[PDB]
């Protein structure tokens, strides 16, 4: 089987238990497409091209990664691509309930595609990007969590 | 005993999930008011007059329920509608911690009010006004989780 | 609208937590039928008959109430009560996700039986008759929790 | 890219659930093991040969799956498989909180073993072999839940 | 042990919850510093200079705490008032995971920094600051779940 | 100012995640009670003596830790004590509900016995006693979670 799979997020900004998602989805299938989400609900702290940009060198060690941009609904994407598969990290502290809602919902929209719930290293199971950025907007140590140039351009963001 | 029940909310829209529990409701109380909150802290997508107009053209098939308008606390309103059951429904995917603070919350303001939670069919019990919205918003098929003329309001509401 | 309800369990024994359920249920429905479970599976403390005894006395100022043991699938045993309400008491997310997987299995058994869900006052929110026992067991003070006769029945049962 | 995934449990017996699991799991690896635990400390209902037997038929009409008993630490008999992939199912959040533990486990004692986990069917959300030999044992219809060969299996055991 | 602990929260406006918990912290540790968010994400009903003063009164008559405004991370304020317990409320409606994020994070910045939660009185186990605001905003009677001079302010408050 | 706080459970065995848990207590209070339940409901794989012994092993580089064995109401042995505090850890939601009924009740017994709850490093979140008993029955390696002591005694057990 030629797998293709999706990994869709806003990454804003990719932190390291979104490198240890895509690295372990890597790992199990051909072909990983890390999605960028173009247009959120909530406006990100960076930009679309910022957060690409970031992803691409974050995970450019990783041969069968390709980060792509995408406005419309997930499951669309994921047909559009040719994926069958669509990678959600679980978290100790994830909504389980909104997981439950989403993957019922995607497979309504799309019922080929299966949801895979993939489970990141203890050490990154209490984080998100919203609690590192608000944790750097106060002036916190949030160097362990993500990748070094995501650390430099966060520096710079929160710098102006 | 002559009932009297009602059942609260925004309705923003109304979908096959809230027609669900109304038509529970029906079978159990002589009298349920389907209770619109007019002024939802978050604007909501449809005017309150849209939200009263669908809501009653999907459950004009059901003989004792009402359909009316609510600026309120809903204890307040249950009190001079003579109610003295609070229908909520309760999703495979309910904030459980929500409904206790505010049946605590209603108990304390109108004791004689007793809260009444309903399941709905596992058919609805992954779904919610906002996640029908947001896949509407985002080109996606909804129409399985809506009654008829709900369908028809949304496409209007999203051409425009 | 002669409105029957059940509220099935095992009871053993029955708390001021069940009895606020039961109470609650009365001034709702015409009828209720508090419903306890010869359970052996759970091996309980009291027999069937103690326990239907035990709840007839903590209930009998309740004039809409009748209490009757039962053996068969709580499902048949609402059909055969004539009962369209099945009562089930919310104490925490604990009792929400088991009470979901339960009253789905009783929709699909008799789908015109209606689960419907009360909650107990803050009072006994965090009370089960399994703590009671536990805590009896090693003498604690458990005189707030149960009905007076229950509570003397319990003291006699552990002594 | 010759994908092998591991699907362990106690499967007494393999429900509907089940099925739709490990059907999911051969839509996306190319192999699975169906792996059923002895598991003598949950007093099974079926023994290992009757588990081993119902879900190779319940099973028969999906090439890449084999169905085989083991008494091993499950990420040692992951690894003398063959297997990269260990495939659980999640109902709700009872089945969320142990599968962390077991998966953080599993993690410990085999790293390059990754947890994937799939969710039913709507239809399957609200089910367990624990729930369906609960209504079959007081004569409630399970028919709906259950493979034809596994249903048959159920009524015989309990009659 | 001269143990010293920080009690932090935007207390918008002080509930009997928290004077439960505060009291609590009081019997176990010889200081504590009830500690009031400056700028919260979300702008509060109750100005900075309000929300110190109605503190301070409702905890004037526990003589080890000191109420104090701050606008830096928790965990920077509790390393500069030598704090070594950071003090959270436990409620039946907490947010668990959320707690969790906040313990594990606050390890990370001050590992000498240890958060102990305390549970509240049943009686304040299904309230927060912000459904009492929705309650009162709505017309309701709050009086049970605030002291007295925050009962006079929040009255004050919705009159204008 | 002269704090004694007690830190009850069954300990069988005791883990890395107890030792972090009575450690993070060590530095708040002047002085810990690490009391350990005879526990006979729950059979437990090692005695009440060999849970104290290995306890005290494990726990010897605390200088203001006192192990303790008890079949007392945990609310009695508080007060017995002379602790105003009652430690427990929190690894997940699973702990938090039953923690709370527990807390409440507790305080009911004895209202000026303050329960604390801490939290565990992330390397012990996921981890309990029964977990690491069953990788061992499975002979899964388990050196990382246990003092060495405790993990030389539960081989012994099992051989
Ligand atoms: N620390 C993490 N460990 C594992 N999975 C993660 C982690 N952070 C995010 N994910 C998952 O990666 C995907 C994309 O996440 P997303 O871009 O929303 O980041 P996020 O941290 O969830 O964002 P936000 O905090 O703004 O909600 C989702 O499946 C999400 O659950
Ligand atoms: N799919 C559903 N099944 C059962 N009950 C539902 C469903 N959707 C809503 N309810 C319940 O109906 C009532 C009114 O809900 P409301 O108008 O807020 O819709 P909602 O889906 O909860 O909205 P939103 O997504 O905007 O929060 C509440 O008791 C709510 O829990
Ligand atoms: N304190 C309580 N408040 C509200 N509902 C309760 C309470 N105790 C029991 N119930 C509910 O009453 C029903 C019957 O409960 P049951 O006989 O199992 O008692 P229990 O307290 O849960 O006993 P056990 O601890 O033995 O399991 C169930 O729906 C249960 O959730
Ligand atoms: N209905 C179901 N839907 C999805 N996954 C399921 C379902 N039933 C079981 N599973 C999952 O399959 C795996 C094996 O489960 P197991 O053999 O324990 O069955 P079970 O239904 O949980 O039985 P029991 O009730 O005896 O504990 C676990 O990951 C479990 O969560
Ligand atoms: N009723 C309460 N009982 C116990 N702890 C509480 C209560 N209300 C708040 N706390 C706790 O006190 C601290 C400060 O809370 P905060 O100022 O955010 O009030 P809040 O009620 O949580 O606010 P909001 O409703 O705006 O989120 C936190 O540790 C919080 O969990
Ligand atoms: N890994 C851990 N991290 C933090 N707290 C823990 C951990 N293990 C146990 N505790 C807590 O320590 C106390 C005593 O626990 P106990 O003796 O029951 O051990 P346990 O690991 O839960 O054992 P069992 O699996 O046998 O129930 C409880 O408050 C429990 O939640
Ligand atoms: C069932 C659903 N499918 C969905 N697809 C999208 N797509 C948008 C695309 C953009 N910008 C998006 C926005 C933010 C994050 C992500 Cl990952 C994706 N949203 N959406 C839902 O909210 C629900
Ligand atoms: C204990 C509570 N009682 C309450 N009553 C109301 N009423 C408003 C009326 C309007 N518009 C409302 C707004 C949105 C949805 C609903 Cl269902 C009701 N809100 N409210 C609370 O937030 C808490
Ligand atoms: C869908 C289900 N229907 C069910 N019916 C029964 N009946 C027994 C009767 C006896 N003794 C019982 C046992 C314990 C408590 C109660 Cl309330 C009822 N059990 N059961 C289930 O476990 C699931
Ligand atoms: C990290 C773990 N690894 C484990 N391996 C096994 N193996 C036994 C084999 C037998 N009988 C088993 C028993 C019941 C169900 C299953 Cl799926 C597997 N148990 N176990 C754990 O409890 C934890
Ligand atoms: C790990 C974290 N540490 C944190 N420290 C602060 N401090 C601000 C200070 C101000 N204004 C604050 C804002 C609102 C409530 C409180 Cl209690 C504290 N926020 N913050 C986080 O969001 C996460
Ligand atoms: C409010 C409660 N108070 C309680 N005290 C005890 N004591 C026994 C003593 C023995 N053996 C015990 C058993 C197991 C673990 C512990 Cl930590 C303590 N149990 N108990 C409860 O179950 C509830
Ligand atoms: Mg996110
Ligand atoms: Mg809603
Ligand atoms: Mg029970
Ligand atoms: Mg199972
Ligand atoms: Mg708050
Ligand atoms: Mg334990």
């Amino acid at each position: 089987m030629q797998k293709r799979a999706i990994y869709p997020g806003t990454f804003d900004p990719i932190t390291n238990g979104h490198i240890d998602i895509v690295t372990r989805a890597t790992q199990m299938f051909d072909h990983v497409i890390l999605a960028i989400a173009a247009s959120p609900s909530k406006k990100p702290m960076f930009t679309l091209e910022e957060r690409v940009a970031l992803a691409q060198q974050a995970t450019a060690h990783l041969g069968n990664v390709e980060v792509v941009g995408f406005s419309d609904l997930m499951a669309n994407f994921a047909r559009n691509q040719h994926a069958t598969v669509l990678i959600r990290g679980l978290r100790a502290v994830a909504d389980f309930e909104y997981e439950m809602q989403l993957a019922h919902m995607n497979r309504h929209l799309m019922p080929e595609l299966e949801s895979v719930f993939l489970m990141p290293s203890k050490e990154w199971s209490f984080i998100s990007s919203s609690l590192v950025k608000e944790v750097a907007r106060h002036q916190g140590d949030v160097t362990h969590f993500l990748p070094e140039n995501v650390h430099q351009a966060l520096m710079a963001k929160l710098a102006v």
